[PDB]
DNA sequence: GCCCTGCTGCCGACCAAC
DNA sequence: GTTGGTCGGCAGCAGGGCTTTTT
């Protein structure tokens, strides 16, 4: 355990496991590993007698996570997975079960609002209030929603913003704001500022989880700083500043990144930090590290020439001791489709061998002309094609609609299935659930809320007193909520593919896309029990494998029975297959060796960036960060000709390439004739 | 090039009162 | 006996309508 802990950079010894010292990387390379990544930071989280209660670190989604475990139980042999990196949101919620509704009375259970709940949001937002779908764009109104919440202000700050600080953004900002406030008190609804809220909220109020959070988590693992929120920034420094003692430094200290490397402010990233860190962290450390040990080279230079050529770059320079190979090979082409053909032609000739076969190799895009272009190249190699937020799964339904019976089984509490279908003309279309959803009560008497909701034909005389609109609303998920408040999960599921017969509804009736709905709830059986194979999700898969059931609490089962996103399962020495994949699911992840199929002047630039200047800055840093994740051996190409839904656009060679020296973006040593 | 998507909508019992 | 409005479904139907990216 002691006999690799010297010999190289710094760089990955504060990353990886053991040493002292205070942390705080001015990003380099990250590449020497033999003791280097032995060498920081198990021992720095476990110097002072710090456990998984006092341990935390930070993800926005886990991917970086799971990544930081792949490493670590490669090349260092386990220490991660059982240790503390998760989520804040882990300790938050497991906290909460027992101090959650002592706060804002947001039960235990607080509800999560969700991605397709956003765009619901956005739609409900628009068509709620004094609005249109479009007026003020529901999509930047939620995202000024979430700054606010990060900020932690009330609306009335930026209502009275009117003639003051705006006259009609920031005072309809507000507005939507307090609309949304006003729906999330009578829903209890959260999400990752909210949680960040709530629980700074029950650190400042609520005595024994602040001596948890803010002093137990005197070490904490932070990664990528860079976009850490000021929201993010405060949660951190009570964790690590409010030490058991206070009037000492804050605690033991891990923090790495990269400041300048602001990519996400759309998303919500912070610029600098740095400065914002210092001062409340009178303990930052500042490591100017600037070795290299097994990137090469000309990823050196190109690292050196983009340190300085990027204004908003904090120039930290950088050396590499292995040689100049791998120089970023390009291919200009004159069309997107003959681009993709030639580099996937290019990739089956030096690839799918006996090598490199089906996962990493990838393109990230924002024209959809690589879409089409990628997966056509690929079929028509022979070779499959993979797809992770591509194109055709936007305007296409049933994804909505499965996770919304998923919902409906954990929460009733939605309407938006039943405003889909309409019953009764100007009596029981699109009234019934917009007006008595709000009130049961009083709608127009409404004795019981599915009292009149059942069809007249087959009604229910016991109960048609009063419902919505006095008339309909296509009784469909109050017997499944009678049914499910009723029996075990097992029988509950079967009763409501059968015994109600909606998955009977998918299956028999075949006119609508109904079969495809049979599919996918066996999928969601299958998955309610055990059906992954060669992986076991802690003691229970499903949440009904009681063989050795742990954690009582519904929080962790529900947690684990509703994060069902997304997944990838071919290894990564088979990374033939071109993914097509966008720069919002990779927020966290790297490659070996990839060709980028259209770098050009006005797509990798974005195109909102093209006349955006603060996201012009954020995505030249983008190309910063794109460029500097890669190990070895990053290669590009160019598309002039893309031609768009609207209308077709075109570019030369990037500006951010002739920014690197053109011998370094090469376009000719690993894009020869294939 | 579907596409949300409310409007049409047309039967089908309500429901009692006639 | 005696029946027509009005309480009730899931689906046709045109009807303008649409960046790429959309935290």
């Amino acid at each position: 355990a002691d006999q690799l802990l010297d010999g190289l950079n710094p760089q990955q010894r504060q990353a990886v496991v053991h040493e002292g010292s205070p942390l705080l990387i001015v990003a380099g390379a990250g590449s020497g590993k033999t003791a280097v990544l032995t060498r920081r930071i198990a021992y720095l989280m476990a110097a002072r007698g710090v456990g998984v209660g006092q341990i935390l670190a930070i993800t926005f989604t886990n991917k970086a996570a799971a990544e930081m475990r792949e490493r670590v139980v490669g090349l260092v042999g386990e220490k991660a997975r059982y240790m503390w990196v998760s989520t804040f949101h882990s300790t938050c919620v497991r906290i909460l079960r027992n101090q959650a509704a002592l706060i804002e009375g947001l039960n235990s259970n607080f509800s999560i609002y969700d991605a397709d709940d956003s765009r619901r949001l956005l739609q409900m937002v628009g068509r709620d209030l004094g609005l249109d779908i479009k007026r003020y764009s529901p999509r930047l109104l939620a995202n000024a929603i979430s700054n606010l919440k990060n900020e932690l202000i009330d609306p009335h700050q930026a209502l009275a913003g009117l003639t003051e600080d705006s006259d009609d953004l920031a005072r309809a900002v507000a507005s939507v704001y307090d609309e949304y406030q006003r729906r999330l008190r009578a829903a209890n609804a959260l999400d990752f500022d909210d949680l960040i809220g709530e629980t700074v909220a029950v650190l400042q109020a609520f005595p024994q989880i602040a001596q948890y959070y803010r002093r137990r988590f005197r070490h904490v693992l932070v990664d990528e700083y860079q976009d850490t929120n000021h929201a993010q920034y405060v949660l951190v420094r009570e964790l690590v500043g409010r030490d058991s003692n206070d009037g000492i430094p804050p605690g033991e200290l891990c923090v790495v990144g990269d400041a300048d490397q602001s990519i996400y402010a759309f998303r919500g990233a912070t610029i600098r930090n740095i400065e914002d860190f210092e001062r409340d962290y009178p303990d930052t450390r500042t490591i100017l590290l600037e070795q290299n040990y097994r990137s090469t080279q000309n990823i050196l230079s190109a690292a050196n020439s983009v340190i300085a050529r990027n204004a908003g770059r904090r120039e930290k320079r950088l050396w590499t001791d292995a040689g100049a190979g791998e120089l970023i090979v390009g291919y200009v082409a004159d069309n997107e489709h003959d681009e993709a053909r030639f580099v996937a032609e290019e990739i089956d000739a030096l690839a799918e061998g006996s090598e490199i076969t089906y996962n990493d190799v990838a393109v990230f895009y924002r024209t959809n002309n690589s879409s089409r272009s990628l997966e056509e190249v690929l079929i028509r190699a022979g070779i499959p094609y993979k797809v992770v937020g591509g194109v055709r799964f936007y305007e296409r339904k049933e994804i909505r609609d499965i996770v919304a019976y998923l919902r409906v089984l954990d929460n009733p509490g939605d309407a938006v299935s039943l405003r889909r279908i309409l019953n009764t003309p100007r009596r029981g279309i699109g009234d019934r659930a917009e007006a008595c959803v709000a009130v049961y009560a009083e709608n127009t008497g409404v004795g019981f809320g599915d009292a009149l909701v059942a069809a007249a034909q087959g009604k229910v005389p016991m109960l048609n007193t009063r419902a919505e609109k006095a008339i309909a609303g296509f009784v469909e998920m109050f017997d499944e909520l009678r049914g499910r408040l009723d029996d075990d999960l097992g029988e509950l599921v079967e009763a409501v593919l059968e015994r109600t017969g909606y998955r009977r509804e998918l299956e028999a009736s075949t006119d609508p896309q109904e079969l495809a709905r049979l599919d996918n709830l066996n999928e969601l059986v299958s998955v309610a029990h055990e059906f992954s194979t060669d992986r076991e999700n802690a003691a229970a898969l499903g949440p009904d494998d009681e063989d050795v059931p742990d954690t009582g609490v519904l929080a962790d089962f529900l947690e684990r029975v509703s994060l069902v996103a997304d997944a990838d399962e071919i290894p990564e020495h088979g990374a033939g297959v071109v993914t097509l994949m966008t720069l919002h699911t990779a927020k966290g992840l790297e490659f070996p060796v990839v060709f980028v199929t259209g770098w050009e002047d006005g797509m990798f630039p974005h195109m909102r960036a093209l006349d955006n200047p603060t996201e012009l800055s954020e995505e030249r840093r983008l190309a910063y960060v794109g460029i500097t994740r890669a190990r070895q051996r990053l290669y590009v190409s160019r598309a002039i000709v893309r031609s768009s839904w609207g209308q077709p656009m075109l570019n030369p060679e990037s500006r951010f390439l002739r920014e690197i020296p053109q011998e370094l973006i090469d376009w000719r040593r690993t894009a020869p004739k294939p």
